[PDB]
């Protein structure tokens, strides 16, 4: 008899089972392909545990060794592979029993799979897992959301597993109702969309400088030495930059330029869209790798237009961490990153309010600070400014100061880029002008756009005087 | 006995029975609200075709009164006011009555609608009007889409109440199955969307300059002489900068910058969002739109944060038309309708692969001649550019002299916006990075993010010197 069931040896399903292993829990794993489920323990044989690591060919075996009330954790692909398990497992589960989605699905589907599965006597748990595949080796953090009570029957086992901080609480907090727990998880990665594109973007402008693979990640260090851009994705961006193949030749340069995305950054942007939450670093996050899928098109709209104006090329004389070029960047790119958590704060707290999960915003920011993939010092000022005033009107309003230091400083270099470069900036320059609009108490084009609506449509528009709707008379225009 | 239906009497409802009546057909019109129906008739009864205008009050009556096969209008809000309108002719119809939906409804229910319609042996249409209040009562453009059995009943209305383009041809086509005609409204409203906004942010950029708002409509009448950018969304521009109060006060000054939304705008950024077309304009538009809703954070944020940093203000000495300013600004503004119109036909011919609508993309540009919203000079080319090459990759291919003419002019005035003044340019700059990540064969973002989700997801990435994909060994990072 095990203690719990893991179904789907992933990347995240692999190393799962041998964290919980190791916490001295018994594991019962199981996948689809049982060849994965052999090949498991044979080479995980030699390690000062897996005794406790006992594979299973069939899924009735796997069922009936979990101890009662069983505990199944699902890792397998989101969507129809979820759905296709979960369906599976209703007919070796009891009364009672606890199934745990860990997979990045969609937080309104996960709402439809509790009300279905609690139908039949079976209890439904939605939690979402990040941190990468070293992340489930050494400690993830956990999103979980829904009926509270399935919640405390699995605390034990969760927190065991689970991310330990600086301080040393787990890196877990339960979230609200719901799909709550992968609503967070949703915008989690939502928050990775966006950075990691910002670093990708910062690294076309300092290569549109001349700066080789080499002297960029310079660049990257020093900035982590100022403390306030360390982070889990400074990390990979140095890593990728140092990466080079065995030619001697650097990595970054034979990679094809298509980013691949599954589900989580697509569905947060049309969810922000659909309730009315501004987020143009978030939407432009997924829209960026929408163009580098587009790969056959670009190539065929340089080959219809070769002759294209590229600007003034502009190589930087210095081309140390020390200069211009590169420390007006490090101002550019951090407010990029405080724009963009700020989008991704602003639709949570809607997303609460709409769908009533009763979020714990200030403990949510709290569990990110390790085994996650936001995992950065960021963390401490954004969770430290939501614990002060969690009424707080925007997340940029508790770094005024950093935007005063450097907000000139990110206008022009960008400006520069713009003028001397033709690099696409799709998601900094969507920050740029979230700033100015969140922070401009009137916007001129909403003022000309409303009369325009009603030109047409005659559909009105607001007055600030009083209260009301109003609509001139125009001249017949057609 | 009457031969046609028009169900609901708003703006758009009312004028477009005007239309018919005045090209003879025998226009039935029902009204939600009786007493909006008893009072469509009195003024509208020393018209020279009053004796074609009955009002019903009664549905039962409105339907025994159409000729047979039935053909009602509905054209009521779209959702929930268009559902309960059609279960309720659901009751007062027999098999082979057909019933058009003209409302700006989603594409993905119109034939879902017609599926629920044909159990009864009802008969369906989605079809699309455009033109607003001014463009319904003297034509607008339509866009039917659904069973081609269906089409040919209603054709003969529908062209002749349609405007006339230059060379003669009503501006109606058959778009495709399902809701091709609808789908193709959806993304007319994306495309007038950001169009919109460009005219609304070429505002803001004069305003920013010291032009003040009579000297800014100055120079879109200079624009419109051009022929270029000469539009009826460009006329309304200028008829909107130059309305003024009695009391001599500029109209824009007291209007509340709050700009409304009714689903297309949404649905479309979604929908392009949800097929994988990138159209940063069509989704930062209706972003735009969104950031002028939030009047409470603004408000609450300026109050938190009086000392914004808004640039170097350079004021224009000279505001005539003929100003480098204002001449860049037109280079600037033209090259980004031609961009966002080049993603609203790319969603539209990627969401004929998805659907099978079976459109017909050469006719469907030229319904937009006369008659719309987008009505214009800028729609000829661009017929004519599809004509020629129907596998065009992309729309600014055909405009290569207009981009290479201005694309660097563009590029210059934008950077002296974001340098001197803090005003938002989102639509405007998302179009610019459009233009140049489409331009570019290798995108150097692509790569990195490419090697940022192997390093924590193990997910791979595509090489360009060889096919498949390849996982790159990292080292310990967490
Ligand atoms: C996150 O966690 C979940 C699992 O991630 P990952 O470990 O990469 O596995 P994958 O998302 O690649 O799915 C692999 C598992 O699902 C099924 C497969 O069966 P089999 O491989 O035997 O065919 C296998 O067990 C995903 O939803 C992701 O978004
Ligand atoms: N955005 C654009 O560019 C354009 C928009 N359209 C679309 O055409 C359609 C009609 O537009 P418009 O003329 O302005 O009218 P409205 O969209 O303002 O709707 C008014 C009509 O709908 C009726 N009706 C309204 N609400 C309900 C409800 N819950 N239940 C049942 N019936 C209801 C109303 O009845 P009553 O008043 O008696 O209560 C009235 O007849 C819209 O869908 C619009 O999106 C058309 C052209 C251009």
């Amino acid at each position: 008899s095990n203690d719990l069931g893991i179904i789907g040896l992933g990347v995240m399903g692999a190393n799962l089972a041998l964290n919980i292993a190791e916490k001295g829990f018994k594991v019962a794993v199981f996948n689809r392909t049982s060849a994965k489920t052999a090949s498991f323990l044979k080479e995980h044989e030699s390690e000062k545990f897996a005794a406790n690591l006992n594979g299973y060919e069939t899924m009735k075996a796997f069922a009936a060794s979990l101890k009662k009330p069983r505990r199944a954790f699902i890792l397998v692909q989101a969507g129809a592979a979820t759905d296709s398990t979960i369906e599976q497992l209703k007919e070796v589960l009891e009364n009672g029993d606890i199934i745990i989605d860990t997979g990045n699905a969609n937080f309104k589907d996960q709402d439809k799979r509790a009300a279905q599965l609690e139908s039949q006597g079976l209890r439904f748990l939605g939690m979402g897992i990040s941190g990468g595949e070293e992340g489930a080796r050494k400690g993830p953090a956990f999103f979980p959301g829904g009926t509270p009570s399935v919640w405390e029957e699995v605390r034990p086992i969760v927190e065991a597993a689970a991310a330990k901080a600086e301080d040393g609480r787990p890196c877990v907090t339960f979230n609200g109702k719901g799909g709550a727990g992968s609503c967070v998880k949703m915008y989690h990665n939502a928050g990775e969309y966006a950075v990691l594109q910002i670093w990708g973007e910062a690294y076309t402008a300092l290569l549109a400088f001349g700066f080789d693979n080499d002297q960029i990640a310079d660049v990257f260090e020093s900035w982590k030495a100022d403390g306030f851009l360390k982070s889990y994705m400074l990390d990979i961006s140095i890593a990728a930059c140092r990466a080079r193949e065995a030619a001697g030749n650097y990595l970054s340069e034979k990679v094809k330029d298509r980013i691949g995305s599954k589900g989580t950054g697509l569905w947060s942007a049309q969810e922000a869209l659909e309730v009315g939450v501004p987020a143009p670093s978030l939407s432009m996050a997924v829209i960026s790798r929408q163009m580098t899928m587009c790969k056959e098109e670009r190539i065929a709209n340089c080959k219809a237009f070769p002759n294209f104006p590229r600007g003034p090329s502009a190589e930087a004389r210095d081309k140390s961490p020390n200069s211009p070029d590169a420390k007006q960047l490090y101002h550019a790119v951090s407010l990029c990153i405080i724009a963009s958590y700020a989008q991704m704060f602003q639709c949570l707290r809607e997303l609460d309010k709409v769908y009533g999960f009763g979020l714990n915003l200030p403990a949510t920011i709290a569990t990110f600070r390790a085994g996650c993939i936001l995992q950065g010092y960021l963390l401490g000022p954004m969770t430290k400014a939501f614990e002060e005033n969690p009424s707080l009107p925007n997340l940029m309003d508790a770094f005024t100061k950093e935007i005063v230091a450097g907000l000139d400083d990110c206008r022009q270099i960008l400006a520069k880029l713009t003028v001397n470069t033709a690099v696409s900036l799709p998601v900094m320059m969507a920050s740029l002008s979230y700033i100015n609009a969140m922070y401009t108490e009137t916007l001129p084009y909403g003022q000309l756009v409303s009369l325009q609506r009603d030109v047409f449509g005659r559909h009105g528009y607001e007055r600030t005087d009083k209260d009301g709707r109003e609509s001139f008379e125009w001249p017949a225009l057609q």
